[PDB]
């Protein structure tokens, strides 16, 4: 059932009965008890008898005044203060109390170490005061903060400092104003003691912006890369999208206790310190690139999110899909576009596709939501970005930029919908996107089937392409989509055959708009090898009967790097499926020599970009492998990935070592070419680790001990864990002894513990709940130990005895009361039960039923559990 008393429905959206135009807040801050005074200027738009319904959660109400009159015509109901008999225009004054120190959910105003900080997206501001906590209510904020000066020397909020003072009893105050109207999800406050990295950026039209990065005392050495990436973000948004920052100060605060990654609060972003702090001996290349991504992402929200915001939470993809697309384009333009595209596609096929088949399936613009924090999803974010990328593919850059400009010109200063965005793109480009809009309302992954025919008499190549989407748990009815289907045809020399029809050029993006259609190309002078769905031109599963030689030919000749990688993946997939079937019969790994040879050729190809080689030589993860099957056998998948690694290691031993030694770098630098060389080197080391044991142990221990950087040390440590080499325990103990007082660094070690293939991994993981560097109160530690076990150690999580499931239930029973958002993230592997065999399925079901009986089950878990048990 898509019918629930607690569910909200998109189709029920109505404009609010009241608006707020200006709000003046005062915080009398204290960790045990904070007093909030909120003075709002309000305007009734609806009927004279409609009351004002303000959202509020766990607030202690002290007083309510309307135009300075203490009010009697109100009542408190569950999650609301309902005020009747209001004039048309009035001043509302609310005083209420809250308690940051009791806030373990980390929603609203809470404590991160000694700091106080906020998280208001999506519906967190209602935990601070009674408000119209909905993003179509935009208001101008003024925020005054009063606090103990020794404990909270920095008092920050959105915008600029407009006033400040010193009081008796060691207190002081600062007031802030932000001139841009905003929804309350974008409000922020920080109070604490910090080191501050200060810099400036001058915008293209000459506006000077003060940049300020606040980090815990002692962490300034790990701040410069984030600062540099902020500057890069600003410069890039200017160059690519013509967008400049619109305020005088840009503040970022790094906090250790944060449920998500980061938050785009206007002028005052708040970041998980995971996505800020880096130095060469604490952070890997991938960490540096993630910091760049996330810094960029929150900056890009300043236009796609802040200057134009969301009419209601069902429109989340309006800002997230677009902003992810922007962070991907940023990463891609500065770094390796091919490697970016490859990794985004790995995430789509391996994690997103699984969600879109799960009980939690939803369209990128959802129709029904119980707990909005459950919809910060792979679908809304990653599939949302693929939908924007499809629009880009259909329109081309120049038309796409015209559409962006019309979107802002229409909607700057307001809350918009997905439909308003698509309409701006259509009106600016004159490309019809009516059919295309179905991508917003339909869930599930389309399956595109392609058959082909070559007619040597006429030199025609005919593609017959059909599509369908299977029913999903949320929708019984599906229809065809407007699928942009990019192709390239290759001749026997590896050259592109021009596409034509009736002696006229044809565009290489086919418009696959029907359940079935046929495309006929002329002057196809040789029987072509096709590259199909180039650059993953739509988020679909492809069914095409590839021969192994078509694939190996594409690996050698395809023009774009991505299609070379994509062909390698299709070549492995066949043999992954073969060998999972073999594993279930107790048979050894079987692989044809010609498949090993194709990978040999990549290793020895002198012209190939090392970043591309490295991705071709990174086997699909267990998640991407799971996509290939209707019923997942988690034990066979893990064992096949390991056996395939062992087999290629034996077969390619000499070549692996040679490429490993050739890519040795004496200097460490954070530069894309050097990163590419290192990623290839370490991909070779991974295979070598699974080869002959004595050489493995020597290469790995030596890389670890001689590393001048976390990238090379961690690649070695990870390989020792994964291949269970003799040096493993000693390297793990060394890392612990060196880094235990550094939580971000320890997260890597917890993930390696959690993902270990050793036989007693669950026992070791349970014992790590008492480790000196673990705490249940910190979301990063939880995700690194518990989340990695459940989500990335499928063979242990899915042990036949059900011990993995019980472990997760015990953890969830704690997190359901402590931090429901983290609990809901962690439950995800249990809700996939219908992908598994009957026996596993029945144990997963019993685990879910046990959680369903928790006293005070959170809405967050309830939504996922009821869908899963349906
Ligand atoms: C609701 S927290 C998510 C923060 C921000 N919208 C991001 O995209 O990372
Ligand atoms: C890959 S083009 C060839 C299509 C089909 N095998 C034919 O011979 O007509
Ligand atoms: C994943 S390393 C194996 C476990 C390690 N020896 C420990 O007990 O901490
Ligand atoms: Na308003
Ligand atoms: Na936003
Ligand atoms: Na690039
Ligand atoms: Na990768
Ligand atoms: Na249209
Ligand atoms: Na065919
Ligand atoms: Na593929
Ligand atoms: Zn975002």
């Amino acid at each position: 059932m898509t019918q629930q008393p607690q569910a909200k429905y998109r189709h029920d959206y109505r404009a609010p009965d009241y608006q707020i135009t200006d709000i003046d807040l005062t915080f009398d801050l204290d960790a045990q008890k904070t007093v909030v005074t909120a003075v709002s200027q309000a305007v009734r738009h609806g009927a004279s008898d409609a009351p004002l319904r303000l959202n509020g959660e766990d607030l202690k109400l002290v007083s309510v005044h309307i135009n300075d009159e203490p009010w009697t015509a109100w009542k408190e109901e569950e999650g609301a203060l309902v005020i009747s008999n209001l004039p048309e225009r009035f001043t509302l004054k609310i005083i209420n109390e809250i308690s940051p120190a009791a806030n373990t959910a980390l929603e609203g105003l809470y404590q991160s170490g000694d700091a106080l900080c906020t998280q208001c997206e999506a519906e967190g501001f209602r935990h601070i005061t009674y408000y119209l906590d909905r993003p179509d209510v935009l208001a101008r904020f003024t925020t005054k903060i009063i606090a103990d000066k020794i404990k909270y020397p920095f008092l920050l909020s959105n915008g600029n400092r407009v006033a400040q003072g010193e009081l008796e009893n060691g207190r002081h105050w600062v007031q802030w104003q932000d001139p841009f109207p905003k929804p309350c999800y974008l409000f922020a406050l920080v109070a604490g003691d910090f080191d501050v990295l200060r810099d400036t950026f001058t915008t293209r039209s000459g506006r000077e912006v003060a940049l300020e990065l606040y980090v815990d005392r002692g962490n300034l050495d790990r701040a410069p890369w984030a600062m540099t990436s902020l500057k890069n973000s600003m410069k890039w948004d200017e160059e690519r999208f013509g967008l400049e920052y619109d305020l005088d100060i840009y503040m970022i605060v790094a906090v250790d206790f944060f449920n998500m990654g980061a938050m785009e609060n206007k002028g005052l972003n708040i970041f998980n310190s995971k996505y800020v702090l880096a130095r060469t001996d604490t952070a890997t290349d991938k960490d540096y690139l993630d910091i760049e991504r996330v810094i960029g992402h929150e900056y890009f929200h300043n236009w796609t999110g802040n200057r134009v915001t969301c009419r209601d939470w069902f429109q989340l993809s309006l800002k997230e899909g677009l902003t992810v697309f922007r962070d991907q384009e940023f990463s891609s333009d500065l770094g390796s576009r091919a490697v970016n595209r490859i990794n985004n596609v790995r995430t789509m096929r391996g994690l997103q596709f699984a969600e879109d088949a799960s009980p939690m399936a939803h369209p990128i613009r959802p129709d029904m939501v119980i707990e909005m924090n459950n919809f910060y999803t792979l679908t809304v974010y990653e599939k949302g970005a693929e939908v924007i990328r499809m629009i880009h593919t259909l329109l081309g850059e120049e038309n796409f930029q015209k559409g962006m400009q019309l979107y802002f010109e229409r909607h700057d200063g307001s809350a918009a919908t997905c439909d308003d965005f698509v309409q701006a793109m259509e009106d600016a480009s004159n490309v019809d996107l009516s059919h295309f809009r179905r991508w917003y309302s339909q869930s599930g992954t389309p399956i595109v089937t392609v058959k082909d025919d070559y007619n040597p008499e006429t030199e025609q190549y005919t593609l017959t392409i059909s599509q369908r989407t299977p029913a999903t748990p949320d929708q019984a009815e599906k229809q065809p989509l407007h699928i942009p289907f990019a192709i390239e045809l290759y001749d026997n020399e590896g050259k592109v055959i021009p596409l034509q029809k009736g002696g006229h050029p044809v565009n290489s993006v086919l418009n696959v708009t029907q359940a079935e259609q046929t495309f006929v190309f002329d002057n196809v002078y040789f029987q072509p090898v096709p590259a199909l769905l180039c650059e993953f031109s739509a988020p679909v599963k492809l069914e095409y009967k590839w021969s192994d030689q078509q694939l190996t030919f594409l690996m050698r000749h395809a023009r774009n790097d991505f299609s070379r990688w994509d062909a390698a993946q299709s070549l492995l997939a066949t043999y992954i499926k073969l060998n999972v079937a073999r594993h279930q019969q107790g048979q050894p790994l079987s692989l044809p020599v010609h498949v090993a040879d194709a990978f040999r050729a990549v290793l020895l190809d002198e012209k190939i970009d090392p970043a591309l080689a490295a991705e071709i030589l990174t086997l699909p993860s267990v998640n991407e492998m799971a996509e290939l099957f209707d019923i997942i056998d988690p034990i066979a998948i893990a064992e096949v990935r390991e056996a395939l690694t062992r087999t290629l290691a034996t077969e390619l031993a000499d070549e692996l070592l040679a490429i490993y030694n050739a890519n040795y770098q004496s200097e460490y630098r954070v530069e894309h070419e050097d990163i590419a060389k290192r990623t290839l080197r370490n991909a070779c080391l991974r295979f070598l680790a699974f080869g002959e044991t004595h050489l493995a142990d020597v290469l790995v221990s030596k890389q670890f001990h001689e590393a001048n950087n976390m990238t090379d040390a961690l690649a070695a440590l990870s390989a020792a864990v994964a291949a269970q080499l003799p040096c493993r325990d000693a390297l793990m103990q060394e890392y612990d002894d060196k880094w235990h007082q550094n939580g971000l660094v320890m997260d890597k070690w917890f993930i390696l513990q959690a993902t270990s293939p050793a036989a007693n991994v669950l026992e070791t993981v349970r014992g790590l709940l008492q480790h000196r560097s673990f705490t249940m109160s910190n979301p990063n530690r939880i995700r690194s130990l518990i989340g990695a076990f459940a989500g990335s150690n499928p063979a242990a999580f899915h042990a036949e005895d059900g011990s993995g499931y019980l472990f997760l239930v015990e953890m969830l029973t704690d997190l359901n009361s402590r931090n429901p958002q983290v609990a809901s993230r962690l439950i995800e592997p249990l809700i996939r039960l219908k992908r598994y065999d009957a026996k596993r399925q029945e144990k997963m079901r019993a685990a879910l039923e046990q959680l369903k009986g928790l006293e005070n089950l959170s809405g967050d878990l309830y939504e996922k559990i009821t869908k899963a048990l349906a």
